């Protein structure tokens, strides 16, 4: 019948698909919105939970203690790590005529920790108490909260609390730190920030938190939200709730594009000590919960496909070593752009910075 | 054509209009400015913002 | 702006940019001398 | 001008669009492959079937 009649129902995008990971290889329109929502356990130094003499103390760290002899020596499983995830996005239909291509795009990541009511614990076999005949004082002290989302992998400016430690040797895979990504010796000059030492984060549990903070130079493409609440027994606060919705678009209305179709997730959500009754303590990170909201939207490419891929037949494109001419140090000196045409200038030397005439 | 503007010329000769600091070296060789970006215009939208050229 | 009372000069190539190395990302036009 | 076509040239390159197989030699001197014909239009029947152009 008529729309006059029938009772008028308000209008909501509907759910076509819904299920596990093997949704995501539908084909959808032109126009869609893909919600997918993931977890990730916390590394934190104990990386899995099969390890039968190392199982107990999982997403707990051991007895994260002072030395009290110069330098120290930190265990492998004895310092907090990050954790990072990848989930994997479909080819999506792409043009040839205006050299244009679609590309994932996520707007709003919306996130809770799902670990929270756990906190309350306050009867434990180990629990230090307050007092005699008391209960044990819950978990509490160094609260830390980092999550980031984003097309690329989030880059990170190494600096370490003092350049006297000595991490592990990552012969396997291990605790990768600013010693063992350049080579050199830990120089003092890594307890301030330093632009030679700017490594990737590619790995679960294998790049520490108390070696670096994610860089706010580099990573345009992934944004990220923290904070720090530091202090020995200090009271922890956290909110969590169902109506949040942090916004994800730039300044001009762009989001953190997916580079490779690749939508890292990158989380770490230590937070308190749990004061075991001998007097040791020990760092307790929480599961991140996740819920990006990917739209389709174009994109132009940035790169000719043409002029790309002679890059791979060394018969037609070579590459020596030589002398160096690119990076610190090089032997390179003046390089001039003439473009287009004007009136002639006073000399051909101009200089353009304003100090340097006393010089 | 004259290649100085005769107006900037003249402040960067007193202390006052143009103040020079013993500052941190920020031109120069070892100097700390990591990625100085300028934008003019509009144009399509990249792929990714870090465009390796 | 006016041509009769104002000499004139010869057209030279505009320089864009003098520096170092890391200058020859700079988007350019179609006929550039570099 | 770009004298390689690319589209001749990507499918060379990767291992899933183009698989090689360590198979029977079907090129060389060694070549099992025997007999190969090719078929275009149609003209008025030829003299026997035997003959070869």
């Amino acid at each position: 019948p008529k729309p006059g009649c029938c009772p008028n129902v308000a209008s909501v995008p509907k759910l076509l698909v819904k299920g596990g990971v093997e949704v995501l290889s539908v084909v959808t329109g032109e126009d869609s919105i893909t919600q997918i929502e993931l977890y990730l356990n916390p590394r934190m130094g104990v990386n899995s939970p099969d390890l039968p003499t190392t199982s107990n103390w999982y997403t707990y760290t051991y007895d994260l203690q002072p030395k009290g002899s110069s330098p120290d020596q930190p265990i492998k499983e004895n310092l907090p790590a990050y954790s990072v995830a990848r989930v994997s996005l479909p080819m999506l239909n792409e043009d040839i005529t205006c050299d244009t291509l679609q590309m994932w795009e996520a707007i709003s990541v919306k996130t809770e920790v799902v670990g929270i009511s756990s906190l309350i614990n306050v009867h434990y076999w180990d629990m230090k108490r307050v007092h005699d005949y008391g209960a044990g004082i819950p978990v509490s002290g160094v609260n830390y909260h980092m999550f980031a989302i984003g097309g690329e992998p989030l880059d990170l400016q190494g600096l370490v609390l003092d350049y006297q430690t000595q991490y592990p040797k990552t012969t396997n895979g291990g605790p990768i730190t600013i010693e063992t990504v350049l080579g050199r010796k830990m120089t003092p000059k890594n307890q301030g920030l330093d632009p030679q030492a700017k490594a990737k984060l590619d790995k679960d549990g294998n790049y520490p938190i108390e070696v670096w903070c994610p860089d706010p130079s580099k990573n345009e493409n992934s944004r990220y939200y923290g904070s720090i609440q530091t202090g020995s027994q200090t009271p922890t606060v956290l909110q969590f709730s169902n109506t949040l919705t942090t916004v994800l678009l730039d300044e001009n209305g762009v989001g953190p594009l997916c580079k490779g179709d690749g939508l890292f997730i990158s989380c770490a959500d230590i937070v308190g000590f749990l004061f075991k009754t001998s007097g040791k303590m020990a760092l307790h990170g929480l599961p991140r919960y996740f819920n990006v909201t990917l739209r389709k939207r174009w994109v132009k490419n940035p790169y000719p496909v043409v002029n790309l891929i002679n890059s791979l037949f060394s018969n037609l494109m070579p590459k020596v070593s030589g002398q160096p001419m690119e990076g610190k140090d090089n032997q390179v000196e003046e390089v001039r752009i003439y473009e287009g045409s004007e009136q002639l200038p006073g000399d051909p030397d101009i200089v353009r910075f304003l100090d340097k005439f006393g010089q």
